[PDB]
């Protein structure tokens, strides 16, 4: 109830998985209610990705027009001149949430129905990823396009980062970028104690949508998989990014 | 789920279960976190720890014991009291016969109760708390932690020695190996899957009507299952029923 408590405060729906994999102990809230991915499909697209590239293939240089450009492109609009290599992209798509540094990348792995075919395969029946940025945030109440749970979205996470879905050098350098990330400083991050060290990738969009998941190491122990989601009954709703960083604060004193 | 609580009824039996669906991180729990002692299960998790001291080929170390090393159970050290054991030869009687005097021949190549305790901490294990060698490790009292765990420890200690990166790949597969040529289990957890799954799993049984059996399971299309299915009775002389865990089993299925 202290999640139920959230929702009335912040009039929003709450998604949450967290599983401490030293213990196996869990808090999960509405884990498997459906919310739109939005940008937090960034972190699994680059999973796949280093699951089809090898390292050197990522130093491959990747040109692009104007025209290529969407909605969001803070990085790859500045380079649309020279392109970008790969793993510059996955830096972009990661840690600013390019929008066409994703688009980019998907193209790269074949499209959302090689991105779904992979995801599939390792496991998570859940996440349907249909679209494109940014079309991929017109979801609505009801359907399943372009969405997924708090529990397939950690377990995937978990899988390509943690587990064996990728070699150590890989996982490694998905690791680094969203430890890196500039955009969550006021979600997971701002809910968890000084000293743990956190990897995590955001997203937002319509229906107020707020997500975050993320990858949390205590100062002492085995890695937390989180994944927090949020979602507003109307359209045009605005979210409060707060209620991520108390949601958090909530699982960490759980666990 | 009400179905446990109705088998705990008709067994006149409490139940401690711990499943997770290691591709979905869908669980099945019932009193998990409630202690039992831990019985025979601990010969998993002592090779775990042996695999994870030796070198595959340390394995083919020979072990000289007597008549004086032999215990209660000795199905098969009390044939290789002259010749002597290997390591691997003692860790495949242990897992695959419950061999007592195996265990404890692989517990004094480790370091002991101590040695195996402080590696389970290591591995994240806070609950797990072997403190004796066969079979005194059956003298438990109910309220003392002394040689018992929890379903959730059990599973998730088993699980980071065969499934996760605790031990190498090479490794990891000779203890499935043994695990999965389990002989003691055909009325436990492996009565209560489907056709067509496969099972690698630890028996034990002790004081208190005390029955246990840990496994990875594989179903036909998927990832393993990681299950942890612990019992016990209120009469320390009660006498156990293997058909309590092959329908707890049923159950856990279902679920998942």
């Amino acid at each position: 109830d202290d999640f139920a408590k959230l929702e009335e405060q912040f009039d929003a729906k709450l998604g949450i998985f967290a599983l401490d994999t030293g213990t196996n102990r869990t808090v999960t809230y509405r884990p498997d209610e459906r919310f739109a991915f939005a940008s937090t499909i960034k972190a699994l697209t680059v999973g796949v990705l280093l699951q089809q590239k090898s390292i050197e293939d990522l130093n491959q240089r990747i040109t692009y027009t104007r025209d290529d450009l969407v909605n969001y492109n803070p990085i790859t609009e500045k380079h649309v001149d020279t392109g970008m290599t790969l793993k510059e992209l996955a830096d972009a798509s990661l840690r600013y949430s390019d929008n066409t540094a994703q688009n980019l990348i998907l193209k790269q792995i074949g499209g959302p129905e090689s991105l779904k075919k992979e995801l599939r395969k390792i496991g998570d029946e859940v996440t349907n990823p249909e679209r494109f940025e940014p079309e991929l945030n017109e979801v609505n109440p009801g359907e399943t396009q372009d969405t997924s749970t708090a529990r397939a979205l950690a377990t995937s996470l978990q899988a390509f980062a943690l587990e064996d879905k990728l070699p150590s050098e890989k996982r490694e350098l998905l690791i680094d970028w969203m430890k890196r990330n500039t955009t969550g400083d006021a979600l997971i991050r701002a809910g968890v104690p000084e000293g743990w060290e956190v990897a995590d990738k955001t997203g937002a969009g319509s229906y107020g949508t707020r997500n975050d998941i993320a990858i949390i190491w205590p100062p002492k122990g085995d890695p937390v998989v989180l994944a927090v989601l949020s979602s507003r009954d109307k359209k045009d709703a605005k979210y409060d990014d707060k209620l991520i960083a108390e949601a958090t604060k909530v699982v960490l004193k759980a666990l």
